């Protein structure tokens, strides 16, 4: 019973891979800032998080939203959790030559976020002009940090990151819990890749990243190492994420005029998701002919954790993403009947 999700998948497939102009217009503008901010005193070693990551996009349903991370390597960083949140730090220095190019951001011994954005923004405003039609936007603030507009229609979203190649802050120990699907030597090689520290709130704090460990475990998701490799081995764990995301993205479209919805992003669907990653290991139980149960499954999980109000991040187990300090019971209930309705009118959003 998977014939309309197929062609929802077929025709989000082909609207992904149709030729477009975007991604050049993109990566001319973001090289240009990329020189830029190089020859500037605190942006000396910025450079893309991946070379080829012009075309990230997070909207699955928007191909014109273009996603880019600039990162920024810090040695010797200090980091001290705020306030027992798990998940947010303050920035320390180690300073061994206490004039770092990121000092001049400091205040006291913490490391500064809006200091720091204040300049990358005025960095990149400044040489937007000096082509096309690039303009920006101080809306929201925080991450993103800047969004260009190229055109009319396209839209990048400028995410400024640290990068430490120390190992990973303590509150991941417990976390990734990959152990019995992808294995626990897969797991010792991702924590000896860097992590990354973006900001945000729940003062001047900063946030883990793991966006690159996602991507990495996306393209290498089978419990067997020939997963998708051919058709006969092929599995629908990626179509099944995708079906996630589109879900939300409509009903967040279909109600933007009402505001319960506004907290819940894709990071709430991609974390639900690699639970049930977890809890189904097999990659017999993900078999392309079971996607509609396959999905089922996923949607099933999700609902429970939007009723019980429990969804764990990923990599840090203390920090459930549905407390209700950060979404409240009424925002959880309103997805959770929305959802509801959907599974059981055979998903009218994918029309
Ligand atoms: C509302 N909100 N809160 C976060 C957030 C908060 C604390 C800690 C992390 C840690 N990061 C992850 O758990 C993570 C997981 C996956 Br899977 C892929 C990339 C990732 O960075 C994220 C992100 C968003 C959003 O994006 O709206
Ligand atoms: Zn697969």
């Amino acid at each position: 019973g998977a014939s309309k999700l197929r062609a929802v998948l077929e025709k989000l497939k082909l609207s992904r891979d149709d030729i477009s102009t975007a991604a050049g217009m993109v990566k001319g503008v973001v090289d240009h800032l990329l020189l830029r901010l190089k020859c500037d005193s605190a942006f000396r070693g910025v450079g893309l998080l991946n070379t080829g990551s012009y075309y990230e996009h997070v909207k699955i349903s928007a191909p014109n939203e273009f996603d880019v991370m600039f990162k920024l390597e810090v040695p010797r960083i200090q980091l001290e959790e705020y306030s027992n949140t798990r998940a947010y730090y303050f920035v320390k220095f180690k300073r061994n030559p206490k004039e770092n190019p990121l000092s001049q951001f400091l205040e006291g011994e913490i490391l500064s976020a809006s200091k720091m954005l204040s300049k990358f923004r005025k960095i990149i405003k400044e040489e937007i002009n000096d082509d096309t039609d690039v303009i920006m936007k101080r809306k929201r603030g925080g991450s993103p940090a800047v969004t260009l507009l190229i055109s009319e229609k396209i839209s990048v979203d400028i995410t400024l990151a640290l990068e430490s190649k120390s190992s990973w802050p303590a509150s991941t120990q417990e976390g990734l819990r990959i152990q019995n699907w992808l294995s626990a030597k897969v797991r010792k090689q991702l924590r000896l890749k860097p992590f990354y520290l973006v900001p945000k709130h729940a003062e001047e704090t900063w946030r883990l990243s793991f966006s690159h460990i996602e991507k990495e475990i996306l393209n290498n998701h089978g419990k067997s190492k020939t997963c998708c490799e051919n058709k006969e081995e092929k599995c629908c764990r990626k179509d099944c994420l995708k079906l996630m995301k589109y879900l939300l993205e409509q009903l967040k479209e279909r109600f933007k005029d009402k505001k319960h919805l506004d907290k819940f992003s894709s990071y709430h669907v991609k974390t639900a998701f690699f639970h049930v990653c977890t809890q189904n290991p097999q990659d017999s139980q993900w078999d392309r002919k079971d996607l509609g149960l396959c999905f089922d499954n996923c949607v099933t999980y999700f609902l429970q954790c939007l009723r019980t109000e429990k969804l764990e991040n990923y990599f840090i187990p203390e920090f459930n993403l549905f407390s209700s300090n950060l979404i409240d019971k009424r925002s959880k209930e309103f997805l959770t009947k929305q959802i509801e309705y959907e599974r059981n009118n055979e998903f009218p959003v994918f029309d």
